[PDB]
């Protein structure tokens, strides 16, 4: 079974950034679409990023354009997505997947959870 785990995820205030990554096993990652997709709380999975298998192109949900950065490096077969400037309706678990013939398939993994909370400051 392929597995395309996810990892980084954490807890944030508001305006600040957070690097997941998705690294797949196998040896053909490079010849894949990949995309980043999400479940905030009471809703479903959503689309938030996708790229190319050569890197050359990538495209955005509107509500993160701007603010986060998907990426490769087929050498290392993994897959980034940089968030700056997360905002609270950013939290959600975030899940990758490997694009197929008009289909994102998940493969083994469970996510990576994100929380963007104004909370109290513990210092």
């Amino acid at each position: 079974q392929v597995q395309l785990q996810e990892s980084g995820g954490g807890l944030v205030q508001p305006g600040g950034s957070l690097r997941l990554s998705c690294a797949a096993s196998g040896r053909t990652f490079s010849s894949y679409n990949m995309g980043w997709f999400r479940q905030a709380p009471g809703k479903g999975r959503e689309f938030v990023a996708s790229i190319t298998s050569s890197g050359d192109k990538s495209d955005y949900t509107d509500s993160v354009k701007g603010r986060f950065t998907i990426s490769r490096d087929n050498a290392k077969n993994t897959m980034y997505l940089q968030m700056n400037n997360l905002k609270p309706e950013d939290t959600a678990t975030y899940y990758c997947a490997r694009g197929g013939g008009s289909v994102w398939i998940w493969y083994e993994g469970g996510g990576t959870q994100v929380t963007v909370s104004s909370h109290h400051h513990h210092h």
